[PDB]
C-alpha cells in the first residue's frame, strides 16, 4: 500500500522545490520540501507534548494551510485525525469528541466550542490551531521523531457522515483505502501525475472528497493545492485564471454560482487552463447542469460517492445528474429493498444500490456496531440509495431509501416531485413528505414562497397537472410555509417537518 503519508513523502522526493501549497490572498507559498519540513516539525512538537500513534485527535477548522499542515502532522505522527464540520453546533461537536474517546482536539473555531468541550466531561486536550502552526510557520521544539509502522487494516482517519436522523456517525477509514481514494481521480476523472497539476481546494477538508480526492491527490500527483478560505464565485474564477488551475471539484451549488458568474464575466475571465470540472455529493438539477456545460470550460464529470466507500459510479459529459456507471475499483448491484445482497432485481425494477466493500471501504463506524452491521453485509456496503438500471446500461439514482414514500403500493421519490415543484412560479423552496395515512402514506408538499409572493394549493396542483408527473405522484395536500426546519448543516429535519404539519 501507499498510505497518505507515503504518497506525500514520495512526491516530496520527486518534486522537492515545486509549489505544494499556495495561499494567494495571504501571499503564502510552500514547496513540497518546505511543507514536509513543517509537517515533521509540527509532528515532533505534538510528540514532545505526549501524543502517540493510534490515539484519536479531533480537528475542527475552516480550510487553511495551517490545518493542512496540522492534519498531515497528526497522520505523520501516527495519530488518527477525526475531521469535523465547523458548522456543527458546539454541543454536537463536544458530544462527538466525547463518544469518540479522543486524546485531544485541534480547533480554529470560537471560545464557545472550547468551553463546551471542557464543560462536557470528555478527557480531550484542547489545542488551538494557531498555537501549533500560524501562517505556515510552526512553533517548533524537540525534532525529529520515528516514522511509525502502519498496517493496511489499521485506522488512518475518521470522517463523519449523517444517519437516519443523526448524530453523524464516525466512519473509520483504514490505511489501505487512501490509494484508491486518490487514484479514482486519475482512472475516472483523468487527472495524471505531474507538476502541471493546479487543484483549486474548493471542497472542505472535513469531507472525504475535500481531503483524499482534492488535497491528497493534488500533492500525491506532485502538483499544487490552492487553498480557498471562503467561497466567492468571481474570486474563485480569478484564481482559476491567476493560478492557472487545471482542475476543480465542487458541489452543484458552487457550480451553479460559478457558471452564472462566468456567464456574466464572458471573455473578461480567461478559464483556458481549466481541464477538469468535477462534481459529486448531491444530485444536480438539469438546469444547473446545462449552464455548467454552457458557461464553464473543461471536461465535466459526475461522481457518485460515499464517505464509506468513496467512488462507485461516474459519468463523463453528463446529460442528467442522475445517471452514472461503475468505474475502476468498483463493483455494484441493485438489490430488493431490505433483502439480501444476492437478491438482484429484474433491471428496470427499483431496489437498493450496494457496492462491494474492498480496499477503499471504511472498516466500521466507531462505537456503533449495530449501524455497522446494517451497512456492511457479506462483503458489500449498502448505500441506502434507491436506484434503477436504465435500458442504456446505466444506474439511475432515484433518492434515499429513507426519503421514499410508499403510497398505495408505490414507491414515490420526493426528489422527483421537488424537482418539478421547484420550477413553479413563486416557489423558493420545497420539500415533499409522506404523511401517515391509515393508504400507508399520502404525498404532501411543503412549499416556501419567494420573498413577498403568495402561493396557493389550487395553483400548485394545476401546475403539477400540467407537468410530466404521473397522476399517482401529484401531492394530495400542500402546506405553504415561511421556513423549513433545518439543522446547523442546513438540511431539512424531515421527521420534525412531519410533526410540525
Ligand atoms: N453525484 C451524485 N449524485 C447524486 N447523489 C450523490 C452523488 N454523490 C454522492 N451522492 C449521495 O450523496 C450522499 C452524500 O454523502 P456524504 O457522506 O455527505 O459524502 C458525499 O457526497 C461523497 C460524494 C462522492 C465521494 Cl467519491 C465520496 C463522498 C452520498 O451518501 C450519496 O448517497
Amino acid at each position: 500500500m501507499q498510505t497518505v503519508n507515503e504518497m506525500l513523502r514520495r512526491a516530496a522526493t520527486r518534486a522537492p522545490d515545486h509549489c505544494a501549497l499556495a495561499v494567494p490572498a495571504r501571499g503564502l507559498r510552500l514547496t513540497h520540501a518546505e511543507l514536509r519540513a513543517r509537517v515533521e516539525a509540527v509532528a515532533a512538537r505534538l510528540h514532545a507534548d505526549g501524543l502517540r500513534p493510534q490515539q484519536r485527535v479531533a480537528v475542527v477548522a475552516p480550510n487553511s494551510a495551517d490545518v493542512v499542515i496540522a492534519i498531515l502532522a497528526l497522520h505523520r505522527l501516527g495519530a488518527v485525525p477525526a475531521l469535523l464540520n465547523p458548522r456543527l453546533k458546539s454541543a454536537e461537536l463536544a458530544e462527538l469528541i466525547k463518544r469518540g474517546e479522543m486524546t485531544a482536539a485541534v480547533i480554529a473555531v470560537g471560545r464557545q466550542v472550547a468551553d463546551a468541550i471542557f464543560q462536557s466531561g470528555s478527557g480531550a486536550r484542547i489545542i488551538f490551531l494557531g498555537d501549533l502552526v500560524r501562517d505556515g510557520e510552526p512553533y517548533s521544539y524537540g525534532p525529529p521523531i520515528e516514522d511509525p509502522q502502519r498496517e493496511p487494516a489499521q485506522p488512518a482517519f475518521i470522517f463523519y457522515t449523517s444517519g437516519t436522523t443523526g448524530l453523524p456517525k464516525a466512519a473509520i477509514i483504514p490505511q489501505r483505502a487512501a490509494e484508491s481514494r486518490v487514484l479514482f481521480m486519475s482512472t475516472q476523472v483523468g487527472l495524471r501525475h505531474g507538476r502541471h497539476n493546479v487543484v483549486l481546494g474548493l471542497m472542505p477538508l472535513y469531507h472525504v472528497v475535500g481531503f483524499f480526492a482534492v488535497l491528497v491527490a493534488a500533492l500525491a500527483l506532485d502538483g499544487t493545492y490552492v487553498v480557498i478560505e471562503e467561497f466567492r464565485p468571481v474570486d474563485a474564477l480569478q484564481l482559476v485564471q491567476q493560478e492557472q488551475v487545471t482542475s476543480l471539484f465542487a458541489t452543484p451549488t458552487h457550480l451553479d454560482a460559478l457558471a452564472a458568474a462566468a456567464a456574466h464575466a464572458g471573455s473578461s475571465l480567461k478559464l483556458d487552463s481549466l481541464r477538469h470540472v468535477t462534481f459529486a455529493g448531491a444530485t444536480m438539477p438539469d438546469a444547473v447542469l446545462e449552464t455548467v456545460h454552457q458557461h464553464l470550460p473543461g471536461e465535466k464529470v459526475n461522481i457518485y460517492g460515499t464517505t464509506e466507500a468513496m467512488n462507485s459510479l461516474y459519468m463523463r459529459q453528463p446529460k442528467t445528474g442522475t445517471e452514472m456507471a461503475p468505474g475502476f475499483f468498483s463493483e455494484v448491484r441493485i438489490v430488493r429493498i431490505g433483502g439480501g445482497v444476492d437478491e438482484i432485481v429484474a433491471n428496470g425494477e427499483e431496489g437498493e444500490l450496494i457496492v462491494a466493500a474492498s480496499d477503499s471501504a471504511f472498516v466500521g463506524y466507531l462505537n456503533q456496531p449495530e449501524a455497522t452491521a446494517e451497512k456492511l453485509q457479506d462483503g458489500w456496503y449498502r448505500t441506502s440509495d434507491v436506484a434503477v438500471w436504465t435500458p442504456e446500461g446505466t444506474v439511475r439514482i432515484l433518492g434515499r431509501v429513507d426519503d421514499m414514500i410508499i403510497s398505495g403500493g408505490e414507491n414515490i421519490h420526493p426528489s422527483e416531485i421537488e424537482r418539478v415543484l421547484g420550477t413553479a412560479p413563486g416557489v423558493t423552496e420545497v420539500v415533499v413528505i409522506g404523511l401517515a395515512d391509515q393508504w400507508g402514506q399520502s404525498v404532501t408538499a411543503c412549499v416556501v414562497p419567494r420573498l413577498g409572493e403568495t402561493l396557493s394549493a389550487d395553483a400548485l396542483d394545476t401546475f403539477c397537472r400540467s407537468s410530466e408527473l404521473a397522476d399517482f405522484k401529484r401531492p394530495k395536500r400542500y402546506f405553504i410555509l415561511d421556513q423549513l426546519p433545518k439543522n446547523a448543516l442546513n438540511k431539512v429535519l424531515r421527521r420534525q417537518l412531519v410533526q410540525q404539519v
